[PDB]
């Protein structure tokens, strides 16, 4: 009786930024139009980003009111936090209400809450704020995951699995929400990593309901969370770093991250599936939700696992339409996969296949995998 | 087959600050000797603190090198983080090695790590840093609890319970570490709450190993984690607030926190024990580890539960000898209880008693309780 995903909901800020327009926007609003060298570099990155549009909370008016946000290294944490500590739970609320609607049970039936964000930090936390917004039972059992990073969309499923399976009748609401206002920085030739985040990072929230022993003909499972594994990729501590500073949340990204992922994916996939089955897996027999940290990560997984054309379609679709929203992204991909599977008349939520995986990738480098089974559409 | 606590280790920074000397120290090193008004207030708080000494990482030399740390509201997060992001995992390491020694198994048997701190935040986190320091398996399953606050010593036991019980053979290392350098602020009559934290807050780390199905040739359980409950006390959102700011981690403490705890303790105890056997009265039958957020919280629990003299001795001992170290404190109290029980020749690690409770109290106000059973002390 494994934990099942019973519902998925998602949300994004209302303002859409088409990638074709973003270089002009960024260089104009940050007063960097004279930096033709940086503009060339940014254009090259955007052209390769495989991201067509992103939703962002941040607006030009907010930048005009708080120019410290685009003045590289200036003190600005306080204004960023004042925004994100409000906007993160609000965006999470929107996703949560959608998940709860799908699930079809009363809010009072939720026994556990996991809230995850890398975009803010406060005491009481986002979990407390969401309890207030939703009217959750004040005795919900909470887990508040702050500043984990891009592997956490898999991690929260692992945590939810344990809580749901060890507590009879438990129903876990999992909310991941990101507002990248805290990570926005201006442009300097001494910190080119910012050009990558400026091209890729985006805002969004997901919500998932998890429970074991779904009520027959009442709850409708989408996926089963079978087994999970977390690991640190050797010799990659510099891959993704983010520091909480007076200037906001600063970050560094190694150009070697894709190669590290590609160099470890056979191993981490093999060791993950060893927890479920003693037989060797055919990687093409699986469905995939891969955290699209950037386009090259997706390509590395495809290449090293020998995946056929189109296997990573759902992943690429979300990267294209939403960008890298951090931890929620893999949940957007599962939702997209389920929806496309309905559209195509597939037999299961996992593209007609039985077994699949969620791959989260973030600081360490850390990879967390969750092995899933699909569920029947009918 | 419930999860058991198999070991507890603790650590503190080396420098001891006796409470009798602390007002003179604080007012001297922060250049506030002219604030005789604030000194009077601080003396009264220290007199009532029931804290005799504390261990602190922060030194006078660090303050001299970084005077923004004592300049109220000045930018100082970066220097605080540069200290705490290093010192928190290091202090945790010290506690963890002690727990691991008691536990008696190789480090390779650790499958899960929970790291908890309210003193810093970074990516990768303290959990990653501790893995490196200890040489844990790179595939340990991690939970990194940042900025929860003072309920979390109970919360991490709840989390460890579920991880240990749902993953057969799992062994969970739980490390809670606090370095209050990030919370140190200077003195202003516009923010008197700082006088309370200056009197009470302290540094320390705990490490606990949790596992179900103890290995009889090696492992020796101390307590069993039976059932847990987390709740928000009504109408108390202003009780404890802490914000992560350019000036460091700022905090506000309502004078009404003890009254909220006292007003709710019978209810939260009753609802917790509803998960076990329906206990509704006669609270003296239990042993207790109560987070000593301040002296008045301890006194309110004692009064409202009708506890007899000496029931909260272990709690009061840790408050006296260590202060309020945040989440680790309740683990120090369990360790003290176990050690006093050995000294006195009690039949169990819980002062001879069978059932007990850990009470964590922090922002929300949030209370997390963990119902424990003790274990036998061999002959």
């Amino acid at each position: 009786q494994h934990a099942k995903i019973l519902a998925i909901g998602t949300a994004n800020p209302p303002n859409v930024y088409h990638q074709k327009d973003y270089p002009d926007f960024l260089f104009r609003v940050t007063k960097n139009e004279h930096r033709t060298d940086l503009r060339e570099k940014f254009d090259r990155i955007c052209e390769k980003s495989r991201t067509k549009k992103r939703y962002l909370h941040l607006t030009e008016e907010m930048l005009k009111a708080n120019p410290n946000i685009y003045t590289y290294g200036a003190p600005s944490l306080d204004v960023r936090q004042d925004i994100c500590n409000i906007e993160v739970p609000k965006l999470g609320q929107e996703a949560a209400l959608k998940a709860i609607k799908e699930w079809g049970q009363p809010i009072s039936r939720i026994t556990h809450l996991i809230f995850c964000t890398a975009s803010c930090v406060d005491m009481p936390g986002c979990d407390f704020q969401l309890i207030k917004l939703l009217g959750l039972d004040p005795s919900v059992t909470r887990t508040m995951i702050y500043e984990a990073g891009c592997y956490a969309g898999a991690t929260v499923l692992r945590m939810a699995k344990d809580f749901a399976e060890n507590n009879k009748g438990a129903r876990v609401l999992v909310v991941c929400a990101e507002i990248t206002t805290v990570f926005f920085h201006g442009l300097t030739d001494t910190h080119l990593d910012i050009l990558v985040g400026q091209a890729l990072f985006a805002d969004g929230a997901s919500a998932v309901i998890v429970g074991a022993n779904p009520e027959p003909e009442i709850e409708r499972p989408l996926f089963e969370i079978v087994a999970c594994r977390q690991t640190i990729l050797p010799n990659s501590e510099h891959g993704v770093v983010a520091n909480i500073r007076e200037m906001g949340f600063n970050y560094y990204l190694s150009g070697d991250v894709p190669k590290f992922v590609g160099g470890n994916v056979v191993d981490f996939m093999t060791k993950t599936f060893e927890k479920v089955d003693g037989k060797k897996k055919d990687w093409n027999s699986l469905f995939f939700s891969v955290h699209p940290g950037g386009p090259a990560i997706v390509d590395q997984v495809e290449e090293k696992l020998g995946l056929k054309e189109g296997k990573l379609r759902a992943t690429r679709h979300v990267l294209s339409e939403y960008g890298n929203m951090g931890a929620p992204t893999v949940h957007f991909i599962l939702d997209e996969m389920r929806n496309k599977s309905i559209e195509e008349g597939k037999t299961t939520t996992g593209e007609g296949l039985e077994w699949g995986v969620v791959i989260g990738i973030g600081p360490g480098l850390t990879v967390e995998t969750a092995v899933l089974r699909s569920e029947s559409i009918r």
